[PDB]
């Protein structure tokens, strides 16, 4: 059911999605251990993900969440990196994409910083890096991230010093780093249907000059 439409680098849509990738790269406390050392990406391809059944499943949950939240879906566009990207675009988010040992509980994690999502592309902690070179910092192998449509509803705000249930009366968690002033937020949902993987982004990290 999924088809992938290539966006043209000349399309303004390509350009804004790229802009969202590039502008939300930050430094990481791990010095680049998990995701590699870089300031920017070489974007190789951006594809629109089209699945009518996954879309309808998303919008159905959105309306529900909306209605429970004073007509406010609190829909964001957020990054998600994961070794399961190929499975997610075809069958959608589920409990097997949940982070059991996450700071904010057992659910699916999403990030405002593209470089936060890039840390998970090879697994928790960057796993053992790219399959070809075992390099968490590989500048050669093609990586992929999702830029997703996420329904937050009433988000429970959790400060951090940086599948479960949502907190009673809440539809998601906002994990908001309180120490690193430059680290953007992360969000957790507990239902696969609250996220839609709209864009599939293919890229390399770029070695700094
Ligand atoms: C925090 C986070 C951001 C993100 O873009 N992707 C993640 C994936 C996971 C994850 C969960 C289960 C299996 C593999 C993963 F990479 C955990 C946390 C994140
Ligand atoms: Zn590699």
């Amino acid at each position: 059911g999924t088809i992938l439409i290539d966006l043209s680098p000349d399309d303004k849509e390509f350009q804004s999605v790229e802009e969202e990738m590039q502008s939300t790269v930050r430094e990481h406390r791990d010095g680049g251990h998990a995701g590699g050392i870089f300031n920017r990406y070489n974007i190789l391809k951006i594809q629109k993900v089209c699945n009518k059944k996954l879309w309808e499943r998303y919008t159905h949950r959105r309306k529900e969440v909306s209605e429970e939240n004073h007509n406010h879906a609190n829909e964001r566009m957020l990054f998600h990196g994961s070794p399961f990207v190929n499975a997610i675009i075809h069958k959608g988010f589920d409990e097997r994409h949940a982070y059991i040992g996450g700071m904010f509980g057992a659910g699916i994690y999403f990030a405002e910083n593209s470089s936060k999502s890039n840390q998970y592309v090879y697994g928790i902690g960057g796993g053992t890096g790219c399959p070809v070179h075992k390099d968490r910092s590989c500048y050669i192998c093609h990586r992929q991230l999702l830029f997703c449509r996420v329904t937050l509803g009433k988000s429970f705000l959790q400060f951090s010093a940086m599948m479960a249930h949502s907190p009673p009366g809440h539809h998601s968690v906002t994990g908001r780093p309180s120490v690193n002033g430059l680290a953007l937020a992360e969000y957790v949902i507990y239902r696969g249907e609250q996220a839609y993987p709209e864009y599939l982004i293919t890229y390399q990290i770029m070695r700094p000059e």
